[PDB]
């Protein structure tokens, strides 16, 4: 009804002068937030094919987009593009980049629908290399086929199949690989993953998923992109690539873990004695100090702030907050230093992704690379961890583990499984 009444109003706009010359134009309707207005399960609703939601892990920032004027392979494609409209530096290009930062799949959406704490605006955008007014008539037939908010089901499904890409053996070999070239010197921390594929009965609602995750873990960022119908890749992840505000550059190190405990003052000790712990409170260093390599080039002085416990739901995590300007507003260079995380691939970057390369038995594809948007003004992407790619019938769940000197195979097996079970549940 909101929205109902945004759209007739963006069909007023589609209905005046508009030449038939190229160019964009901006088309911005205030969307009033009396509320009511569930955007992701009206986006899940729709019926054209690209589709992506993404709300900030503070809960106040939030997007749906829907419809793809162009698609791009790369962010470093995606920033190529939104420099030649520096007339509107504040428009956004969505989407995911993967585990290798060089391919990506972002769009400059059709519709935006865009929410700032109480405020919200629904945008089209007109785009063409030759004719603006056969362009409107074309976002007129797309506004003309949004459907109805139809109401998103929950999880019953039981599994027809399981099978994990390293099984038992597999990851033990895996490991010992591992640990015995740590031992060769060289590398120091490698980062392996094992996927799991489950089979079920009849396609998985991915938007489904996507709201039980949200409602599970607060202070997450959220995101879910459906490619089509039929594939999507979803989660929701504590953790911040980057976060770029002109020339302002945010991110952090997040590493070392305990148990958080819903009995809220364990939680406090618990977290306690994290903070005290010498061997994940340089873990937490190591990284830091990654992060502040990785970035010195590019950079002014970079501020560290003081170290701080973050309680999410079955974990609780150190965090190091790493602030700093840009010597130039520059995207490709935040994901391109950024991503490979230390604390998603390894030791040396460079030798900890080639043993990714040969000895990983799936690809990581969407996982475990970065989720957000971009544009001139500003970007922000979130590392996406905890999350699942699914296609038809088949969810594919991603867990990891750090791999140094003494790890223990069975061990390891086990922190992966309980980083897995987090999945599992959203699908119940």
């Amino acid at each position: 009804q909101s929205l109902t009444t945004a759209l007739e109003n963006l069909l007023r706009h589609l209905s005046q002068e508009i030449p038939a010359t190229p160019g964009i134009r901006v088309i911005d309707i205030p969307f009033p937030l009396k509320d009511a207005f569930d955007a992701l399960s009206w986006l899940a609703s729709q019926q054209t094919y690209p589709q992506f939601y993404w709300q900030q892990r503070n809960g106040d920032e939030e997007a749906v987009v829907l419809g793809a004027i162009t698609r791009f392979t790369s962010l470093d494609q995606a920033q190529r593009f939104l420099r030649q409209h520096p007339e509107h530096a504040d428009l956004r290009i969505w989407g995911l980049n993967a585990f290798d930062p060089s391919q990506g799949n972002l769009l400059l959406p059709r519709l935006e629908w865009r929410r700032c704490g109480g405020k919200a605006t629904l945008r089209l955008t007109l785009f063409s290399e030759s004719s603006l007014q056969h362009d409107a008539i074309q976002a007129k037939e797309f506004i003309a086929t949004l459907v109805s908010i139809k109401p998103l089901p929950g999880l019953h499904l039981t599994t027809t199949r399981e099978q994990h890409w390293p099984d038992k053996t597999g990851w033990t070999q895996l490991i010992e690989l591992a640990t015995k070239t740590i031992a060769e010197g060289e590398l120091d921390k490698v980062v392996l993953a094992r996927a799991t594929d489950l089979h079920f009965a009849s396609p998985v609602n991915a938007a489904a998923m996507m709201a039980a995750s949200r409602r599970l873990n607060l202070n997450c960022y959220h995101f879910y992109m459906a490619f089509d119908g039929e594939n999507a890749f979803l989660g929701s992840s504590p953790e911040r690539l980057w976060r770029r505000r002109d020339k302002a550059l945010r991110t952090e190190a997040l590493a070392g873990t305990v148990a958080n405990n819903p009995d809220d003052k364990q939680a406090q000790q618990l977290g306690e004695w994290l903070m005290a712990d010498d061997k994940n409170q340089r873990e937490n260093m190591l990284v830091v100090e990654d992060i502040c390599q990785r970035l010195q080039a590019d950079t002014q002085t970079l501020d560290v702030l003081p170290p701080q416990v973050l309680r999410l739901r079955k974990v609780q995590h150190l965090r190091r907050c790493i602030w700093t300007s840009l010597n130039k507003a520059d995207d490709v260079i935040c994901l391109h230093q950024l991503q490979p995380t230390a604390a998603v691939a390894g030791l040396p970057r460079d030798l900890a992704r080639q043993f990714i390369a040969r000895h990983e038995p799936f690809t990581r594809e969407w996982y475990a690379g970065s989720a957000g948007y971009l544009s001139l003004q500003q970007s922000e992407f979130c590392v996406s961890l905890r999350s699942a790619k699914i296609s038809g019938n088949v969810v594919r769940l991603y867990a990891g583990a750090g791999i140094v000197r003494g790890s223990d195979p069975e061990q390891e097996w086990q922190e992966i499984d309980n980083k897995a079970a987090g999945l599992r549940t959203l699908l119940q």
